[PDB]
């Protein structure tokens, strides 16, 4: 179990720790960092709840529902959380496409991977702090997608990420 808080993940913010900027956020009030299902789960309009019971409400998608981290391209700093520290396989990064629609459905298909770490089956520290680059062609509101891989069960958790990149 874990969580992005920097820049503040979409369930992050739900929650008092993340102050509350995003409101209407089920679960992720109380645990943002519960949003856990098997690997590979990218249901289309289902990606910031990855289809959880109670995390509905996070599905939503236009261009004003969600707080966004003004942030640059380059270098972003992404900081997680870990409130139970697991084995580890991998940390994946996406991010949308220039071009894509802030008044649809997520779709996996419509962000590309830009970054991959692996976590070499070993158990991270409880504040887990990696940097990847933000690529140059995206500007304005974008959704990171980034994804813990755990190395001891076929889970993994998810966490969409809201930034205006300026
Ligand atoms: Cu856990």
């Amino acid at each position: 179990h874990g969580y992005v808080a920097s820049p503040g993940s979409r369930a992050f913010f739900g929650s008092s720790a993340g102050g509350n900027l995003n409101t209407n956020v089920g679960r992720a009030q109380w645990e943002p960092q519960s949003i856990e299902a098997p690997k590979n789960t990218f249901i289309t309009g289902k990606l910031a709840s990855a289809g959880v019971s109670g995390f509905e409400p996070l599905d939503e998608q236009t261009a004003t529902r969600w707080h966004k981290t003004n942030i640059t391209t380059g270098p972003l700093d992404i900081t997680w959380n870990l409130t139970a520290q697991h084995r580890t396989a991998s940390w994946d990064y996406y991010i949308t496409k220039n071009g894509w629609n802030p008044n649809q459905p997520l779709d996996i298909k419509n962000f590309d991977k830009i970054a991959s770490i692996d976590g070499k089956q070993e158990v991270p520290n409880k504040v887990v702090k990696q940097t990847i680059n933000i690529p140059t062609d995206r500007k304005g509101y974008h959704v990171i997608y980034a994804v813990w891989g755990i190395g001891d069960t076929v889970n993994a958790f998810y966490q969409a990420i809201d930034v205006n990149i300026q």
